[PDB]
């Protein structure tokens, strides 16, 4: 019985790593997620420049998920790209970078920079077009033409296989269009599905106050309220993309979690909220968890279940 | 002491009604609806002609939510109309009835019918723009362009103040671009936010299997999965449309949750899968809740709290 998997030309020793922002901004953070049980890591979202993010509190978490309204903070791309060249252990396992430049420009600037990179250390892309907490800058996915031309300039500045990092859609014309768009580009051999549900609101009863301080309370949500969203997002890429590779991201808190985001079509398996609130001992529970599953049904690999939920009639 | 309110000329005992499409298909459906001790109904949405709706199963409830793809399911347009007409007694709560046609054409063809009625007995049209569940008929307000001749359209054919069930947004732009798109319609005077949040899967873990039948298991979430999305939505829209009233639906299961859609701006607050679950019963227990909460707060109105919640510094 074996979590492996073998994918984009490297060897994971399971499909877990955490979600991107989730203990991966500082060097420090991305030690401890080498150190830990997960089959991969990816770093904290960049810029071009360092940004120290929005005014706390910015995140909060309650027993069916957490919000959050980080904004810009990062510690910048030259410090990513250092830790891709001069630090990461390759050996332990496999690094994903994540961008989000504010401008298609920005981006293209990073990735020029981050291709020889990957050309000699194996470091992987993934190109972050969701990101709900920035004022006057709306999820870039959720404008089709926008989206069509980052993805032809990271394409042709980069020119080497990258991922994508994509918001959740609500609406079956959108998951048909956008999976169209990213089907127009040969380069994106990964999707993660998904970002954070945008500008949710939680509200205290006691206080009768918001939770967070940026945009009035506004946030973008994770954990238990998102599962079944990132779940239609992880199948309806599947289904609509069957040249890539679907990472799923949203919801997950146990193996059997995990096991419902794998037989929706996910590669890897990325956790947020939950290892946010638990730390990184998450990951031996989850391959344990998962295991366990697998050993009940007589599941050996995780390929015998891939993308198999069933429909009904 | 007493929740009682008035709005939109009538007079409501309560904030607390149904939300379209749960226990308001049928005669029996209504005429229970009508004997609960919420404050108002509102009709399931109605097609010009009758329909069966999609294959069974159609509707799944658990812990966190429900998911549903109901689809077409109503006794046609001339059962309601004939109901809010003939058999409804406005003596004891009043009405709302909710269409959801297929093109504008189908819309304005009813709300002309409906105008007589709506002039004798005060029935309140909700149009529904939001549906998520019509294969090839994709959410109306997720097509601003479509929504505007929408509403221009029923507008110039209704000619009285009307409603509007919207689907949840996610994106700062689109709550601008919507609320303005609303703002341009002085007949709309209540908006009602939210409906599911669309296309989400859920997926049994023993069974490998979607729950629902149709659309591959796609349908749309209720229930506590919503909540602070729900939240969201109504207060955006309470801040961007001052001269109309915004009712709150999603994620209510408490005096509590009612308590915090208030707050977030909400004047009625309707009750979709808690209802499904509970039962009519559910209405003597939020309205205890809540106005328990008001006491141990020392409010006297719910006008002295509505849309104050508050944001940090
Ligand atoms: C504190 C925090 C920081 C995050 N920062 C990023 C980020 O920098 N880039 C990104 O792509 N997503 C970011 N996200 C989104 C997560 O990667 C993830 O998509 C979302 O939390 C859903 O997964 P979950 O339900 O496991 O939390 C962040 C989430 C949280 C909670
Ligand atoms: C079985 C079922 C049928 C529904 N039918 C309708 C409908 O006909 N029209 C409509 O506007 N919304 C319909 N909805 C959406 C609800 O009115 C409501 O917006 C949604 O369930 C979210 O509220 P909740 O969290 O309380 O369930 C339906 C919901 C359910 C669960
Ligand atoms: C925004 C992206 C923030 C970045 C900060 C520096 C570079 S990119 C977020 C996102 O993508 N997902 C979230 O849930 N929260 C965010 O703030
Ligand atoms: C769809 C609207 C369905 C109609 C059937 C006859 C007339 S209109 C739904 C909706 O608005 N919200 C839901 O949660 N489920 C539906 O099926």
């Amino acid at each position: 019985m074996c979590l492996k998997l073998n994918l984009l030309d490297h060897v994971f020793a399971n499909p877990f790593m955490n979600a991107a922002g989730v203990l991966c901004s500082t060097e420090e953070d991305l030690r401890c997620m080498t150190a830990s049980s997960s089959g991969a890591l990816v770093s904290k979202s960049c810029t071009s420049a360092p940004r120290d993010g929005n005014p706390e509190p910015r995140y909060m978490a309650f027993p069916l998920g957490s919000i959050n309204s980080m904004g810009l903070p990062n510690l910048g791309f030259d410090f990513y790209l250092k830790y891709a060249s001069d630090l990461h252990d390759y050996s332990k396992k496999p690094l994903f970078l994540s961008i989000s430049g504010l401008s298609v420009e920005e981006n293209v600037a990073m990735v020029r920079r981050l291709a020889p990179v990957a050309q000699e250390k194996g470091v992987l892309l993934e190109l972050n077009l969701s990101c709900p907490n920035v004022p006057g800058k709306p999820q870039v996915a959720y404008d089709f033409e926008a989206m069509r031309t980052y993805l032809q300039q990271v394409s042709l500045a980069y020119g080497l296989p990258f991922g994508v990092k994509m918001p959740p859609y609500f609406d079956i014309a959108h998951f048909d269009t956008a999976a169209a768009v990213l089907n127009e580009f040969p380069l994106v051999k990964f999707v993660t599905c998904v970002n954070s549900v945008g500008n949710g609101l939680v509200i205290d009863a006691e206080s009768e106050s918001v939770v967070i301080k940026p945009k009035q309370g506004f946030g973008g949500l994770g954990g238990k309220y998102i599962l079944p969203t990132a779940l239609a997002n992880v199948n309806a890429f599947y289904r609509r993309c069957p040249d890539k590779l679907v990472f799923g991201c949203g919801g997950v808190y146990s193996g059997e979690d995990a096991f419902l985001h794998i037989l929706a079509g996910a590669s890897m398996v990325q956790v947020g909220t939950a290892l946010q609130e638990e730390g990184p001992g998450i990951f031996t529970r989850l391959e344990d968890e998962l295991l366990e599953i697998m050993a009940r049904k007589g599941y050996r690999t995780l390929e015998e279940f891939r993308g198999r939920v069933k429909t009904i009639e």
